[PDB]
């Protein structure tokens, strides 16, 4: 399985599980997690989702070797899904969304944390996000009203990686926390959420959200 | 009375004035502040305003204890302006509005902060949005706009406490003061920006709260 | 010269070279200015501009003494562009701007940082606002957006100096350097914007400053 699911405490966790692959994003991974957030939308046993990545990778973004083998196969194939409807899901996503960085992110595996109401980042974790060494009208509204004008140009113009202090500083994640605190600062904030009635959740989520 | 309200160098301070009940607005504290708020705007001799709160606490927010009284009672009665009014003469206060916050901000008594120009905050402070353990769409543009997503979904779903340090970090407020410093500084900066004419204050203040 | 203008590594750095004046913007620098950044926009071989001022001070802001004598002269004159004209420029210039302020920013020299990518800001420098004491409706858009409504309020309002540390602390400016560490800083980072296609440093910029 390409992407681990579990409920504890009305928080649902998400956990990217191609970790040899660094959780990049093929077809089957943007298929099941874009799936996996429409079901948490509509599940009333569901108040938080909780992403993370498996391994030492948040999500090392699209997987650009899986998309060469697809251009270049005589029939083209794709995802029900792939990028485009995961983030429409992310977009439309109306619960609490929080984000556990634990290592790397790399294109929308950094751009993800622009839909994140919370993002919590590993000490060790950087991010990069790689457009002129090689981004979506979403990204690059949602970043820069983020973190303003100057962090945002050099964060999706430089390509270099951004450490965790550069990330907390910039406002791009919320909190810093060592390796094997993440997970739990990240949970025990997701449960402080989760414990709320899930209707008030989203009213205001979406009152935060609609401009 | 309900609300002291004293002139010193072009700045006049209102002192919410219900110590005893942590300075919550009740209908009667609702009227004259609002009332307070119309009049300084159209006082040639006000300047600046500078809010803050009488005792530990700045203000524990709208008084549900007279609330419940008030829709128990045989005959149901407001206030001339109430919250809706507060929040409007909020909204369109034409000068410079400074907080003190000297103790706990609860409810409107923290999302008022969202229509400060400047905000000093007491180290022994704190702040808390409740509706997510019981708001205006005002306040749910604003307070997103000055501290960001990620420090504005905590702020307003968790219902939990925000402490001098947190408030200051997300930028909820400028400063941080000891208690025996909070209006002094307070006051400093706003005898500063009231020695400026009242005419390009108020210019000044329209460019930026306009969109 | 009144601008000092040097190609390298595709970074064209505009120095700003009235020392004397504390390089304020008479209408010839003004005119410099805003035909600088226009060539600039139109030169193949620039991916990134790099704005400086020589001597002790960044840029004093508008000649006053100058337009003093326009004002009183038999017949007024004017620059092709002048304020107005730089501002244009500025507004649409579509490659990255990078801002060194290597010591005093008032006015323009001021508020010149609302249409920066990055600004780095030498640790001896100061800025300030003097409209209170005597703005444009791009700056009080673009730098409450940038530094959020209370920064910007005192910014704004106060005429007062704004020092290295608050500069940074506002989100004014990306970096505080040293005095000798101020340009090499500057001109790295700019160096490694410039590395890239010109063609994907102005899609990133140009989707990032629409709105």
């Amino acid at each position: 399985v390409t992407l681990q699911i579990d409920d504890d405490n009305r928080v649902r966790t998400l956990t990217l599980n191609r970790p040899e692959a660094l959780n990049a994003f093929n077809e089957a991974l943007y298929d099941a997690t874009a799936q996996a957030l429409l079901d948490a939308a509509d599940d009333p046993q569901v108040a938080v989702v909780l992403l993370t990545g498996s391994g030492r990778g948040f999500s090392a973004g699209t997987d650009l070797a899986e998309m060469q083998a697809r251009i270049t196969d005589p029939n083209f194939s794709e995802g029900k899904f792939g990028f485009r409807g995961l983030i429409k899901a992310l977009a439309g996503f109306p619960k609490p969304l929080i984000c556990a960085v634990n290592g790397l992110g790399v294109g929308i595996g950094a751009t993800i944390l622009g839909y994140a109401d919370l993002a919590f980042m590993s000490s060790t974790a950087r991010l990069k996000c790689p457009f002129t060494s090689l981004p979506e009208a979403a990204s690059s509204y949602l970043l820069p009203q983020l973190v303003g004008r100057q962090n945002a140009a050099w964060l999706l113009m430089s390509s270099e990686w951004i450490d965790a202090e550069e990330a907390l500083r910039m406002g791009l994640v919320w909190r810093i926390c060592s390796p094997e605190e993440l997970l739990p600062e990240a949970r025990r904030h997701a449960e402080i959420l989760a414990a709320k009635p899930i209707s008030s959740l989203m009213a205001v989520k979406h009152t935060m959200v609609e401009p």
